[PDB]
């Protein structure tokens, strides 16, 4: 399957999520309870809460080396301070919540945990060396930096040209409206041409000017948890290399062709961007059982999905828009078509190696987004999550007061629409 | 009587901008891009992006100036008549039947960020100091060469300058506990702990801007001097606060005929870190976008009595949140005494209130809260004559220009999203 | 294939109704009432009430028939041109440039509530035919607002009710949806749902009114699809009072009192289902006959022979299933073909009333089915939208602007209620 | 002397239990057995399905003091052994109880006859034995009135019609320039279809039928003045307790008491407007279960809004208070520059002192009926009650919502209605 269970680094990841009401001495008493336990001031940032105007959020950057004394601190936090404390761990210890990034920058920490004798390019040492060049670019990439530009050889551009030519001649009749709606803009402003491979930095800037999505160079395949979690911030982990030239039509790995031709156009659409982001927010802190379901749902939606377009049916899956063979296949009378239902979809078996015998048809990107949100409600999590695009940080709703501020902001926006119709 | 309103100028080339959308149709996009390209308007000035609401439309962002003015009428005429597209024309010189120009993206703040209202006045308390004049011209060159997206250059301050900062910091801090609003006293300890806000250290704009980004998304922008009211307020719509980098002259630490680093960091930065205040000031920025000069005046007066010299209600008591108060020990004590006259905040009357920058304000307007002031601003903004509505998009950091129908769609879809969030979060 | 769709007829006089509003202006109201009075249309047929949305407008309810047809064109011509009022013309004979008539108030259900065999299992029984005409005469004489006349049933009829009641109840726990089994004990406790007792329609209607506001209305026989579905818009369920023939308690190619009380009444007591069926009723008001057909098919596969999703299992909520021991067992076997509810597809599904349904449509829930019906109803060609007002028990006819205003103000009120109730 | 009347209690009083129960094998029978085993018969306890929690049951209990010996045991078993949030309603307002209020529109009957009995010897009709006798006729009509019945029609004398004509003529000649737009919008309809004429006294049945066809409001004959709690609570169901008698003929322009002119000329037109109906109903929903201190505030709020209110109409100011629209003298007074005007703010309004006897020196001006309704709802949140209330016009019953699961269904109904508006926009 397309699922990759997350591992853990040498040190792992520990994070504490808790809020504190402002009260004389409370901030100093918390910072001293961390500092006296050899947790220096550099690991504990304190910022004002985005809803409870009288509370403070604390972001803790820890690892397993602190674990012997973590329980003591948590015991004092919950009992002596009276704060609901969530414990995030990447090793998924008992009484912990599966770790997820709280800020967009914290994606850096485990963005390099990658994962060949049968690949059609193993015997080529130049190709292997180039894959290690692109891999080193990603290994050294940090959030906020421009994506390093790489001049491709003419052989690589010939492979890109063959894939570009054959797919483009097929998008008009096989791709969804949104793909064909944005693709001309990518051709005009991102250098999408038969003789040119676009630069990930230029493409990332275009996505940022459309839906705020951004590309992040990755050396290889990340875990499902890490990738889906990256979607919560509208961050699409993207590969920079291209498939080997000998077989410019067969590829069991996502190259620059699959990422730019299959994913980028739809990631530039608001409705699809909100859809994929909704999948990301659903993944944050979910159990591995639900990381499974989201990964399978992603395989049948973002990867191999079909959507309704009037009385006809068009393809929006990146695995379809980047595979001439299966893109033609998916609109014939051969495939089996079912309506998208996430309770059943999340349990549908599939094989990555062969062509999918069964596709799930979505009503629309907006209806698919609502289905995902509904499915996300069923996911066992000790809190809820909402993304804040101003600070590029995920806010964790669970308190009642936070629902009051959110409900009163809704009531204000409703009254804005009431005074608007006049 | 003097005020704080600064009417905007125009550069050598000025600013022209076209706001229009186009329905997708075979050849329509190429026919529009061709009519621009064939008139020597190269592709770098015409961006085309998908509309956020109409899934079948394209938005066009045009970066033009007067060098295009000979061909503007022909192009507009073909767009409206031969192509059938509703075209709004933004001009900075404000010709009739045009909308006062405003930046559509956060990057376009660079273009007119240097239009200052230039040897400082011979009445300034630093005119006799040749080192001070030269140092002010150092900071001015930092801002003149600053462009959006770059880190703010760090500058080591002298020992005298840090002594001036220490004198102002110590005297004010000893008074914040009893005179500042709850939000200021809520964030101020965080600035002391994470931004190096100390009596012996002047913070660096880059560290403070990064902190604001981690609180409310606000960001600092080094500016050489005072910008026009239109440009400054328009910058607030993007949560961009144009900030000065220099410090007051050492001789007179309690007088500043200009706003230095003391007024910006001690008066503005704490509240800009609060969500309610950030949304309030941002609403003022959205209100300014494309308003006539008469209404840029009223908004400037509202800003003077709210963000600059405002008082807010806090239970049964009254505390100060104006930056001009939180950075002036003398008037901070004055504004809570029995001397000033206090009225409830009502923007229709506030926008016409006379005021003097030089002397202490005889009359202050009290706001219920930052949320109530935000609601009053939007209501006041509805009365502003503008041929469209505006809304900020924090994902793309771009301003969305919408009509009445499109404004109803975003409101309905933003409500639908937040209600669906409340539904899932209620069970959790 | 003999469907459940019954095209509507017309009486001798029919029904004509004008829907229009007028801005208040000195003499304008009297000038409108005068142009009706001068054409021998007296004031008792023209009601004038204040509009609920436009504080400066008046609503006019006109009760007319074919006797007005000679003068309809003149009056409409003056209303549209000389007075400047958008006038919709409702006619039951569906002439061109008219809207298919529907009742505007709950009282107008009276007007066509009376617009009603050699193979029936009671054709040879002259006593049974006479009793069916007794119940028919009960309904013919029934008018809205009156209590439903109580009728003592015989001991043979109560034996038939007992046979049907016993066999079905022994099967509801494992075959009926959660809502049916949730309310059924309350019907047994307060409405006399027992093996030895046939409930009285008056007691059941009063119970429904205390649950979801639904109310029963005695009907002699089968009404047209337009009239019956239109009756659902007011939460009025036209209900039969007779019982099936005693010889075959497990048959009847038509619905008797057992089908109405055991199949419909429990579900009509659930709020979500009440809003769902009412939404179908609101969809029917003024719809073309092609869409009256589609709504009849949608009703046949939802309210009549529907299946609903219940956790990982599937349960029956169709009244035709909950009142048919044979097909209730059948519908949950592996034999039928199950498709997800899609009203654009559902409305075109073939079906036969005589035989078991080969295909059932599964609904996600009653709340989700309500949203599907309204969305489908938006596609129905009508020059306006309709919304029911339970305070006045009258239907509101609204344009697009007015519908957005009520939707916005209803949301604004419900959101403020949720805001105040959260802090408790 | 304010317009507030503290609620009394009858001889048996009123006890009511508000609780819900999730369906589970035997749970319904366990509740009915817990009442029955304590000699609390089935005829006082109806069980109906909850409107929001599709898996719960609502219980409506009609009890009195004779049930009180076993109530504590039952509540203890309900709360502990059954796990149900139980609210205890008592009409005598004991500690740890909620002030009783009607749960259904029919339950208004029970205490509708509790008068504030001969007439005050200062009334302008004390010396008239026929007038005293006539007041006891109307009072006895109300004493025998029960909800759902048509209001008995009474032929008025010529003297009564003369008094009605004097009040009608003088006020109507002043409504065009002094009454709000809504009053002048509906008043011609009342004249044309309800017999509002100078020579005719309307019948409460015809007016009640007209109100039902406009906003669903309905008139209820009452013998005299009810307590503030009972009257305001009646507004929650859009039921207006209405007097049937008329003022004494000698002084047609004076009235301590509210006669038929105050009810028909002051209240009925506005009760026919949706916005005003929703406004007064919101006041009624605010009263349900409020402490007597907040029954005070709501009574004062009602006195300065529905009774003696002013509303904004463009740049001018018009009167909509029933106490103004039925008093020619003060109707002219209230629109001059002599009175003192303050903006409507319920935290200040609810504590403003006033005197019923003399003309009000101070009026509160409302922005609109919708803005006044929103202010009431906001104020209602501050009222100490262990739950919230919402009216259900289909079943004519008040739904009480305290738990989170009921806020879910309320949030989902909002989410649906928003998606409805989204699809209708396209
Ligand atoms: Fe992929
Ligand atoms: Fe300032
Ligand atoms: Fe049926
Ligand atoms: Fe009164
Ligand atoms: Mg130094």
């Amino acid at each position: 399957t397309s699922y990759i269970e997350d591992n853990s680094n040498q040190n792992g990841a520990i994070s504490l999520i808790f809020s504190l009401k402002e009260e004389v001495g409370a901030l100093a008493k918390v910072l001293r309870l961390f500092e006296e336990n050899d947790i220096n001031l550099t690991h504990i940032e304190s910022r004002p809460s985005r809803l409870n105007k009288d509370e403070y959020e604390f972001f803790t950057y820890l690892d397993k080396r602190t674990k012997p004394v973590l329980g003591s601190i948590i015991k004092s936090l919950r009992n002596d301070i009276g704060a609901t404390v969530h414990e995030l761990s990447r090793d998924k210890e008992k009484n912990t919540v599966p770790w997820f990034p709280r800020t967009i920058q914290e994606l850096d920490r485990f963005a390099n945990q990658i994962l060949d004798a049968d690949h059609p390019g193993f015997k080529d040492p130049v190709y292997r060396a180039r894959r290690k060049q692109f891999a080193d670019i990603a290994y050294n990439y940090r959030h906020g930096q421009p994506i390093p530009r790489v001049e491709y050889t003419e052989e690589e551009k010939q492979t890109w040209g063959t894939v570009f030519r054959t797919l483009k001649a097929l998008y008009k009749t096989h791709a969804c409206y949104e793909h064909n709606h944005i693709f001309p803009l990518l051709e005009k402003y991102c250098g999408f041409r038969e003789d040119n491979i676009p630069q990930l930095e230029d493409v990332s800037q275009f996505l940022q000017t459309c839906t705020g999505f951004r590309l992040r160079p990755v050396a290889g395949l990340l875990s499902s948890r890490d990738f889906l979690g990256g979607l919560a911030f509208r961050v699409f982990h993207c590969t920079q290399y291209i498939r080997h030239g000998s077989k410019p039509m067969y590829t069991p790995e996502p190259d620059i062709c699959h990422e730019l031709l299959g994913h980028v156009p739809l990631f530039s659409d608001r409705s699809f961007a909100q859809f994929s982001q909704e999948i990301g927010l659903a993944s944050l802190g979910a159990p591995d059982e639900y990381i499974e379901k989201l990964a399978t749902i992603y395989w049948f939606t973002v990867e191999f999905g079909l959507c309704k377009e009037g009385d006809s049916i068009k393809a929006y899956g990146a695995g379809l828009l980047s595979s001439f063979g299966e893109l033609q296949y998916c609109l014939s009378d051969k495939p089996k078509l079912l309506p998208l239902e996430l309770e059943k979809t999340a349990c549908q078996e599939y094989s990555v190696t062969e062509f999918q015998p069964l596709y799930y048809v979505a009503e629309s990107f907006s209806d698919a987004k609502e289905k995902v949100r509904t499915f996300a409600a069923t996911i066992p999590r000790p809190f809820s999550v909402r993304y804040d695009p101003y600070t590029q940080r995920v806010e964790v709703l669970d308190n009642t007061q936070q629902l009051k501020i959110l409900a009163d902001s809704i009531n204000s926006e409703v009254g804005i629409l009431c005074n608007a119709l006049q």
